[PDB]
């Protein structure tokens, strides 16, 4: 597929040949990233990749620690912890680089030339079809608050613990900040005795076993990936408004192999990389021209229009989520509503 190679500066490519190495610190499971890594190496066979698959807090702590120690660290950081990525990229850790693959990124998908969105992943409802049929799974927060009044739903609901999950915090806080109906729905998680999880895996186990029937606020990427082998898992998309996270990539200012990192960033943003990510990894692409289920065009059809998707922006505005007063107001609401 020579016609689909990423746009590249020839000087970057020549400097990447001399570097011949790329160190990535990433939150993305290597077995999901593997097809992108294999396809990037076919495009640029002269690069050796070290892919470090780490938890989001681990990436932040390690990179900050190594930098402070003057140590060799990563060339490229790729993480679903939006606030931690935007914090690093707005505190002097990022290499400014205008990606030739990002010319049509919306301003809210890039921190200028410091960091880029690589995904647009919606928070969805998942449910066990043996216990809830698609026609009775509400697609609005008011509808879900009503369903959760039913005694058959008591102890049958999962959501995030925003006190034990950074991504869980980001997604539920985005919901609370944007949708008044969220407050009714949080109260209904209290009524239904919602179980709160620090990971999607722990929450989905219970939904697949039928110990829970429904889970709220987990991401569509993971839900599609589990659904590929669990035919009882249903996905519903919220039509009153969907919140979506964006996995953020940036190049280390102090990268030993900055030109290799530029090629990898361009690849991740390109149609070739975004297509392959949607198709093989079932990670919802950022790029609007991707065709398939895990894509913006499919998401917009499912929710009833692009205007019903709120992307959490790749912007310093999201650092209010780290402000202790803002955190205390949300968490004191949350803990009262759900317990
Ligand atoms: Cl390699
Ligand atoms: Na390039």
């Amino acid at each position: 597929m020579q016609q689909s190679r990423p746009a590249s500066d020839p000087q970057v490519v020549e400097a990447a040949r001399k570097e011949g190495r790329l160190i990535i610190y990433s939150s993305t499971d290597q077995s999901s990233a593997q097809a992108l890594l294999d396809d990037f190496r076919k495009l640029y066979p002269f690069i050796q990749i070290e892919y470090n698959d780490l938890g989001t807090q681990a990436i932040y702590d390690r990179f900050v620690s190594e930098t402070a120690a003057g140590a060799s660290s990563a060339d490229l950081l790729w993480s679903s912890a939006m606030e931690l990525q935007v914090k690093l990229a707005s505190e002097g850790y990022a290499l400014p680089y205008d990606s030739p693959e990002a010319k049509n990124w919306p301003a809210n998908a890039r921190l200028g030339n410091l960091a880029y969105s690589t995904t647009l992943e919606p928070a969805v409802v998942v449910y066990n079809k043996r216990f809830l049929k698609p026609e009775e799974v509400p697609t609005t927060r008011e509808g879900l608050a009503r369903l959760l009044q039913e005694p058959r739903m008591r102890g049958r609901v999962a959501t995030w613990d925003p006190e034990r999950s950074a991504v869980g915090f980001t997604i539920l806080k985005a919901d609370y900040d944007r949708f008044p109906a969220f407050q009714e729905l949080a109260r209904a998680f209290g009524k239904a005795q919602a179980a709160l999880y620090s990971s999607a895996g722990a929450a989905f186990e219970k939904v697949i076993s039928g110990e829970h029937y429904l889970a709220y606020g987990f991401f569509g990427s993971y839900a599609l990936l589990r659904q590929r082998t669990v035919k009882d898992l249903g996905i519903a998309y919220l039509t009153d408004g969907t919140v979506a996270i964006q996995r953020v990539a940036f190049i280390n200012k102090r990268a030993a192999h900055p030109n290799a990192a530029k090629l990898f960033l361009d690849y991740l943003l390109s149609l070739r990389g975004q297509n392959l990510m949607a198709y093989t990894a079932l990670i919802f692409a950022r790029r609007e021209t991707v065709v398939g289920e895990a894509t913006p065009q499919a998401l917009y059809k499912a929710v009833g229009g692009k205007d019903k998707v709120y992307a959490i922006p790749v912007s310093t505005e999201i650092l209010k989520n780290l402000d202790p007063a803002e955190r205390m107001r949300f968490l004191t609401f949350w803990r009262q509503a759900v317990r």
